């Protein structure tokens, strides 16, 4: 087998884990002995993103009441749900509309995972951890633990474990450093941008087969602008936990992968409520959703010209808002580059 460090091999295994993939599919409500995860077409996946949008011209301009439901079963025709039986959410509603635009986000990254594990390995004369790892086009060094740099990480995780969702508690198992090919280069533009940060990205595990081969991405050319709080960028927290709930770690799979990304923020569009932008106005390089908890400015490490806000959860002064923690959003893919991965046990509670 691979000379690959054992944390790496094992990490390959969990992100290329097909069973898992259906697990998540079922967690949306998918009917898999209707539509199986060989069939998941990027084809169908984007044809239904468009159906989510037409339902929001519709619902946001009053509309033919009956068509709203036609658009709804159109949707359901296209993505089989094991409903199974209750009564299905008929898409007159901004709420279940993004409920479903989250699902499709995941089927995207899941199709990238699933289609990925049918390229190269019928081998053998390279082996199975080995083939998956190369098709990541990424290099995954094991960060060495008792060293200062793993400790800054864990200090980050620590101080930014939130003030409210302190039930689970967190714990770090492996610190992977990461290089995807070429994204040093594409990021070069933003290399010297002002105002530049280490922030968090949690995702389900079943997504990181696709985050490693494509980086984080902006949403499809068809995905509702209205499906995302801040329209169609890429999303980051400073608080470890605002991101860490996004992996969807239960008691029956409490291991989570979180990213650390360097992100070229510049001048932040400050915003307390939602804002369905496509478009960032001139003079503005990022958005900042304003939270009532910031990490403590009294603590703000800056290594390599990037800031790192490993600061305990302090009240900002901002009560006026729909967000409890900050978020950051960028509208160009190159405006971020991935630095670390973390393997995390979500250690639940009593
Ligand atoms: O760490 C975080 N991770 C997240 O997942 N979200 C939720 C928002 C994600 C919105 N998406 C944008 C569209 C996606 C996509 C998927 C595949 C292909 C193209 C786009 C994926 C995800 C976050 C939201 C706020 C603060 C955060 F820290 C996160």
């Amino acid at each position: 087998k691979s000379k690959l460090p054992k944390p790496v091999q094992d990490l390959i295994k969990m992100i290329f884990d097909v069973e898992s993939m259906k697990k998540a599919m079922v967690e949306y409500e998918i009917d898999l002995q209707k539509m199986p995860l060989g069939k998941l077409s990027k084809r169908q996946i984007q044809a239904a993103y468009s159906i989510l949008s037409e339902v929001q011209q519709a619902v946001s301009q009053g509309s033919s009441d009956s068509q709203i439901l036609d658009l709804s079963n159109r949707f359901y025709t296209l993505i089989p749900h094991d409903f199974g039986m209750k009564k299905p959410p008929l898409l007159n509603n901004a709420d279940s509309v993004q409920a479903k635009v989250e699902m499709l986000d995941n089927l995207l990254d899941i199709e990238v995972a699933y289609s990925l594990l049918r390229g190269g390995s019928d081998d053998s004369s390279k082996d199975p951890i080995d083939v998956n790892y190369e098709k990541l086009k990424t290099d995954i060094k094991v960060v060495d633990r008792d060293s200062e740099e793993a400790e800054i990480i864990r200090k980050y995780v620590k101080n930014t474990h939130a003030t409210t969702h302190n039930a689970y508690d967190l714990e770090v198992i492996d610190i992977f450093k990461i290089e995807r090919e070429g994204e040093c280069q594409r990021y070069k533009p933003f290399k010297q941008l002002h105002n530049r940060r280490l922030l968090w990205h949690g995702s389900r595990t079943t997504n990181f087969a696709g985050i490693l081969s494509q980086g984080l991405r902006i949403a499809p050319p068809e995905a509702p602008v209205t499906g995302y709080m801040f329209g169609k960028g890429i999303y980051f927290a400073d608080m470890v936990s605002k991101s860490a709930n996004y992996c969807h770690t239960s008691q029956g799979d409490p291991i989570g992968l979180i990213l650390l990304g360097e992100v070229a923020l510049g001048n932040m569009y400050e915003l307390k409520h939602a804002s369905h932008i496509s478009k960032l106005p001139k003079g503005k390089h990022s958005v900042k959703g304003l939270g009532k908890t910031t990490p403590d400015p009294s603590a703000n490490i800056s290594l390599d010209g990037v800031d790192v806000p490993l600061g305990t959860g302090i009240s900002s002064g901002v009560n006026d808002t729909s967000l409890l923690y900050n978020e950051y959003i960028v509208y160009d893919i190159a405006q971020v580059n991935l630095k670390y991965l973390l393997k995390l046990k979500f250690n639940f509670k009593t």
